[PDB]
């Protein structure tokens, strides 16, 4: 046989919605003013903040959101439903154009939860991996721990979703796949890295002046990536919108309870792999059900069809 490179459109959307129900149309966050993508890949946070869903306990929630992913996708294409995997409040869909679907095979998908006792689904990882025509691919949607102070803690729950996921394989005879044994990685989430040593009122000044080269600077993940202590050979694109977290709740201001927390980049995607181009990496700030923005970044991979023999 011979194969080729032939280009498709990825989406990837992360999106913490505070253990809300959807209450808006996600087709702003989902299909605002872009080509119909090939391929879907939508993750969310903090989908069920109760303590029957914290037990594993089956949610309401997740049926509620994934019909509203469902009907925010383009409208120019019917999209096949794939693959959906949940720990707890952290979720992720995959869904191919019908035209795709038959060429999707060897879809698993698993959890890591890495929250309270170092175990719980609090906090963690969910990934789907998969092959598209003969490239593999995993997408990994991890929640990350919380505070400004905790970014080792981050780090080590970055370390523990990497060394635990492993995924059923057709062959018994080798060692099980590992996240890093993909063409393609996309990696997603409420990752939870703040602004270093800047004060409330200087994060926020930055933020009014549209200073992000400067803000960015202070950022928690950017300088965890160049110490190498996390996301070791994966790229993000440039931030060039605001922070997506602290909102006050149907609003676009900065939260004003008693906490008042700083603004951060908390919600970020990165990918590892050959042929990978970022068309667009954006936050989606009409979005007002939660007191994060969600996210999303369109890309264009470069996979490995098999050439029609005549
Ligand atoms: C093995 C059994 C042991 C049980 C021990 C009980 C465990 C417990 O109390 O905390 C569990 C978690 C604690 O939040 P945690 O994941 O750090 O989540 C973050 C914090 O809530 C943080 O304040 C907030 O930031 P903000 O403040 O900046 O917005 C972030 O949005 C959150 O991501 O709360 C939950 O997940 C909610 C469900 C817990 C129910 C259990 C009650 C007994
Ligand atoms: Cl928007
Ligand atoms: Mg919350």
């Amino acid at each position: 046989m011979y194969t080729y490179i032939q280009n498709f459109r990825f989406f990837a959307g992360t999106y913490n919605v505070n253990g809300q129900s959807p209450k808006e149309c996600l087709r702003l966050w989902l299909s605002n003013g872009i080509q119909a993508p090939d391929v879907y890949c939508v993750g969310f946070q903090e989908l069920d903040l109760s303590k029957e869903a914290f037990f594993f306990h089956d949610t309401p929630k997740e049926e509620e959101w994934f019909k509203a992913v469902s009907e925010g996708l383009h409208p120019d294409a019917k999209y096949a439903k794939v693959k959906l995997i949940r720990l707890v409040g952290i979720m992720l869909l995959l869904y191919v154009k019908q035209e795709h679907a038959a060429y999707i095979s060897e879809v698993e998908a698993e959890t890591v939860g890495t929250g309270i006792m170092g175990r719980m689904g609090n906090k963690g990882g969910v990934a789907i991996r998969f092959q598209f025509h003969n490239t593999s691919i995993c997408v990994v949607n991890s929640h990350l721990a919380a505070h400004i102070e905790e970014y080792e803690r981050r780090n080590q729950d970055y370390k523990d979703i990497c060394s635990r996921m492993q995924f059923c394989q057709p062959d018994p005879s080798l060692p099980p796949l590992t996240i890093s044994n993909h063409d393609v990685i996309l990696w997603l989430g409420d990752l939870n890295y703040r602004i270093e040593e800047l004060d409330v009122e200087k994060v926020k000044k930055l933020i009014e002046e549209k200073d992000f080269q400067m803000l960015y600077a202070y950022d928690q993940l950017k300088i965890q990536v160049a110490a190498k202590t996390v996301f070791e050979g994966f790229t993000e694109g440039e931030l060039t919108f605001q922070p997506t977290y602290k909102y006050d709740t149907g609003s676009d201001d900065w939260d004003t309870s008693e906490k008042c927390r700083a603004p951060a980049w908390c919600d970020r995607i990165l990918w590892k792999g050959k042929n990978i181009t970022q068309l667009s990496y954006q936050s989606h700030m009409a979005l007002k059900t939660s007191d994060h923005k969600p996210v999303s970044s369109v890309f264009d991979i470069g996979v490995r069809v098999v050439a029609h023999h005549h």
